[PDB]
């Protein structure tokens, strides 16, 4: 029994949809969903998606209010669609997937993902939702997450943190971290073996780790020896160099955070969506110091240590591969002499 | 001598409408007003609002610049219409009513409040305003602001705070608080008994009474005990439980505000506009604690303790009406054993 | 071999256009352009301008991104036009010229700055770009900025900031004080003497002298005393007088930062754009103290001691003609008894 | 090399999309596709689908231009998607399909028909372009179209007409009868018996038979007695009764145009698309004599005796299947005692 | 004093902009001039230019409502802007110029033509209009019309039609066959030899000629073979070829109305504007029979005849310029044994 006005009346009195019957009235004025309360519109809802606005409203309303993983985990992951539910791309501003599956009759291509539209596609399944294990068990591709053990299926123990209501977090009142599974033509893959990036903003950044606190905390010539990093160019990659007109390294996001707080600078991110990689025009606003294109990756200190402590050092360049949040990110190792020159997330 | 032109020339000129002689050349582009300045366009206005582009920008240039009640208090006392003014809703970016009274030709539906249409309507009158209490005295439904006392007429004293340009204070070099009074159907009305809540924000809170200084910084277990709250549920009401996966009370303002200090929280405003009792879909960033609808009142603390402290907790529930900006407000309290579980603005 | 396609797989790859060739998928939908990136739309860019979406777009691609002269001082230059390159105003969202020369081909007025269309043009030219010295030694209208001396050419040392990417900066890892030169109908233009605005922001505000310094620190009554400006209003101009309904003086955005630390206040920037006096709609959150046009000038402390010391104060009211980034601004000196009553960048 | 330029460079000066090199300037606003032609703007393309502009522009541009099928006989068929070329549906200004395989970055599923992604879908193959009569062979859905003969295949012969860039007409200087093939799961069908709608147009009608012939030169009583139709309420269905308040039968478009030539009448298009029957709201502007929702559909008169005639007519009410253009079309006939009363293309 | 409502005032009660006194209210929506009557909107101008909507409805107002020369005549002798006038290009529903003088505040260069802004323009001058031929004689650019006779300069004959409100019309109440004069630096220019345009339409064609008249009248074999055409591929060129998939020839306006009277056929104007050759997709509906570009173009088809046959047809393939409408028209001559193959205004 779905209408606009139902919808509306649900985003109205419940926070969002909650299959609760009843109307209010509503105005569409563009891409803007308005509804009239005690006689003035109030505004309920502005499209910032491709789809139409009262589309775009309905699965806006429609999306997932539990904690969910993170939109990057699930692109990497290869899903396509989810299962009777709207993943909201909080980054984006739009819904993470194009099309439904029993959500919306403008967007669904299917009512239950057992039809054989849905076979070809990565179907996302929550295990928290009552016969969906099930469901992927009769999938031909698709990704599953859980609480505990499913009997027979091998586990990918995922990210501490997931995506509450667009909030990032690792969770204390609610479950988090998920069991992962895939399945790609009818058959179970073994998900890698991986590091997780850890989701942090540079403006309330918190260290989760002692060398991450003492990053932060003591001077850059007095780390490099505490934790013995001589010859590793953390100097250039982690704290970056801003002596010149092209800005220097700048590639953890712990490092961007402590410069951060000495002084701020302009970070253009000009793709935005959320990716374990993100690219950034950052601008130095004390000295000047610029770069276009400045590949950012936000791994704890010490996973990052050691990534690059693992690696070869005898040889000019190479791609340097590492699994981190399912997928395999490319980095470029710059050597001379037996030590780091740089070491960067390779732009594609 | 109204023109788009001059409405334009008065706002690049006054920084409002100030029925200043002169014309700036102006050129629309879809919900924007711009003007030439040395060539280039420079916005002058962005259209938030229902209303065509060049309406609501000379109703938002011929907004009231003085102290006016707040958007809530105006809706709360049923006021339609204002002479003679447009009452810009800042919470909104609209004007704060449909139609006006001598200010603008597309949205007037009389020139002076004294012509037939405006008679069932409640008009709002500013007494600050040269023959505005008069026209109150002749309008059948009407509400009256004064500055000070009205012959004959019992006032209501209103809130100490008014909003001037958007900015909701209690004026020192400005007076913001008014006498009011009520006219339905040709008949003055006494206005209730009545508490009024703060209109205080969460990111710049400031405590107005020894009991919010030393509700901010006394830990729970002893604010409780100093001013003898004990089976009261502030634990659950004021402070919030956010050991379960929904976020247990939360409902006074100033509770959000303590609890903003330590960790920070997501806020979601889905209906964006003034009223005394807020909903918002809150997500707690530290515990993942969650309500889609967490009604929130900013009253001071010792009118809510009053409030609470003055109700009967022998029975299981009931609805608990109170007065707060001229508008009666239900309450739920749960009781059990004699003392409080939870007391709420009911939902509707 | 221009496209929309290859202007967006530039932003895309590098951060902004950068002559790379290569095509991304692109859709335009009303004011945005998005990007297909693993088959969800990706906004790159929102067209805030008066041009068409795909045409500001391309403009906003092919931005100067070195340390540019600031909007404000090529307004005050008389610059019309920028040769083949775009200075993008970021106080506007918008290019700083209409049309371009070399750049965009529905912008585009001319390929060459020696094309006969834009002798009549002061078009700007960057003496850090190869053969631009000679442009503008040919061209019968410009500006010229260098880095270092043009042999015969007399200079005019610029402000000490330039704009990178839309963050003022004083560049430590590039060069941001330029020498400047001007041409009139094929004639070279002596640059007058002049005073610069400092540039800075309200909230991350930076004192750059000891006079600054002691303005912040000391009290009204001991700064006025250590630095001998009894009787020149100060009181009133920098300092603000808040006791009013009418806010008096407060035209220094020095006075206005000390003022913001103690309680906050609303300016309304009702023309946004760079110019070298700013004109604010302000309310004191704390009094309630307004004024609707408010002009404010960022002159350092010093410099706005040395204009108004330099004065007679003899006379009740005159305009005094002060040269600030290369313009003449009238200041309105208001005297009584040889002493200053007011003294304000004068409201035209 | 595609781009928005190289389009609009190809609409310029070939007519329609020829892979031309070439780029003309472009400028996008809202829904319309402009060109810069000596100085000012010509309008090259109006968006009237639901597609973003600049990929609606390239979709009609790369449009077939050969004699195609008509959007309801490839709707009935089934098909899904054209291999490697856009149907453009006329009726709708939109193309027919929602996605293409090797036409537009933006809407491309595939490259060629031969992606398991086309595998499930019924592609539409032109056997006039090479290799399509290969690509149907080994394709597992779709349907073929001919000019001649397929070895082995047994054809089913088409309409006469096709629709030649909008112009639906039957070819006498190109070919616009077909053979049609269809393949669903891998096995070639047997396609149905099926009647053909004319296609025909109420204001410019022609007719195509000796009875259709006498049916527009004699008069109504005339008609029948010559051609033994009495007793099968033609004077109701094809002549249409406009004597009372709801206007009765008139489903056959040879009706309407003959009532056409006497006098007009008021025909809306309310679902405006190419199908086998289409529903008017017609008012008839002699009378007043009107019905919301007329069915009408364009069979030879011939073919609809045929069918009429073919009929048991001793029940009151039943449903009629008939097979046009491929498709099943329920009729509703309405008898007693033996005669006609009504019968029309059932609205379902 | 020019403002929206002043404009709307003149449009409502003038028909045009006439310089009257007044305002009636106005609502702008997206691209919609409504004004109010009685309550209620009603629709005064679409927008269908590049301008903004408030802008474009200002220089159609003030369109030049006096039979002015067509715009392609004023493109073809290079025109710029007007002088104190808008030229309205009907076939584009936009401004003929970008730019005007002493007409709109938003697209005016300067007041008078005689600034300096204007001397490298070609403006156009109306001797019809007070000052205007001495204001030609004055300026260094310019097309000057006029109904008679000028002291010292020769006059060009311009052609019979002029445009009066859109309506292409030789006038009997009105004059519309001006006199032409052409300034380039300063020099009054030798206008050249010229055939014009007739400006016909297909549905309304009307002969202006015995030959027109004996083309439409007779048989193409004694059409022919009445005027001595035999070897000069009058069948292909004027008449038509609908025999091949591709329509050959057909580029005279005359035999594409001759055509039209027997059996309709789709032109699709892919570049709307006014010019001396026109490209149309061309399909004929009777044989299906079609051309991408089909160039057409309106000469008298004595004027034509007289072309042709003063060509040398003793080579293969040839460009043959013509002067028409003032500008140098590209002819494709082919022919083989020393008659014509085909003659066609050359795609270009
Ligand atoms: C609808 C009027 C009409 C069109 S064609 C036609 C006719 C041609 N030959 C016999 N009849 N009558
Ligand atoms: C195109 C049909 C037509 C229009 S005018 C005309 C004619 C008038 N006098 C001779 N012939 N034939």
């Amino acid at each position: 029994a779905m209408s606009l006005e139902n919808v509306a009346f649900n985003v109205v009195n419940k926070g969002h949809f909650d299959g609760q019957q009843g109307e209010v009235p509503v105005s569409i004025i563009n891409n803007t969903v308005y509804t009239k309360v005690d006689g003035v519109d109030v505004e309920l809802f502005e499209n910032k998606t491709t789809l139409p606005v009262n589309v775009a409203f309905e699965l806006w309303a429609k999306r997932n209010i539990k904690p969910v993983p993170e939109v990057k985990i699930l692109n990497n992951l290869g899903v396509d669609i989810a299962a009777n539910t709207v993943i909201w791309d909080y980054k984006r501003d739009a819904p993470a997937h194009i099309s439904t599956i029993g959500v919306c009759s403008m967007t669904d291509i299917a009512k239950k993902p057992t039809e054989t539209i849905c076979a070809p596609l990565t179907v996302f399944f929550d295990g928290r939702v009552d016969g969906q294990v099930d469901l992927f068990r009769n999938a031909r591709n698709g990704v599953l997450i859980t609480e505990g053990s499913v009997k027979g299926l091998q586990p990918s123990v995922g990210p501490k943190q997931a995506s509450l209501n667009g909030v990032t977090l690792i969770g204390e009142a609610v479950k988090t971290q998920f069991n992962y599974y895939k399945k790609v033509d009818g058959v179970v893959q073994q998900l890698p073996e991986t590091y997780f990036t850890q989701s942090r903003n540079l403006q309330e950044f918190k260290p989760r780790s002692q060398m991450e606190i003492d990053f932060l905390e003591l001077a850059m010539d007095e780390f490099i020896e505490r934790y013995k990093l001589e010859g590793y160019a953390f100097e250039h990659i982690v704290y970056g160099d801003f002596s010149h007109s092209q800005l220097g390294g700048l590639h953890l996001l712990i490092g961007l955070a402590k410069r951060f707080k000495e002084s701020p600078f302009e970070l253009e991110d000009f793709i935005p969506m959320d990716s374990t990689v993100k690219n950034y025009f950052i601008t130095d606003a004390q000295t000047g110091s610029s770069k276009c294109v400045c590949s950012v990756i936000d791994l704890l200190l010490d996973d990052f240590v050691e990534i690059i402590k693992s690696q070869d050092l005898s040889v000019v360049s190479k791609v340097v591969k590492v699994t981190i949040d399912y997928t395999e990110i490319s980095f470029m190792l710059w050597c001379k002499d037996g030590h780091v020159e740089t070491f960067y997330p390779k732009l594609q």
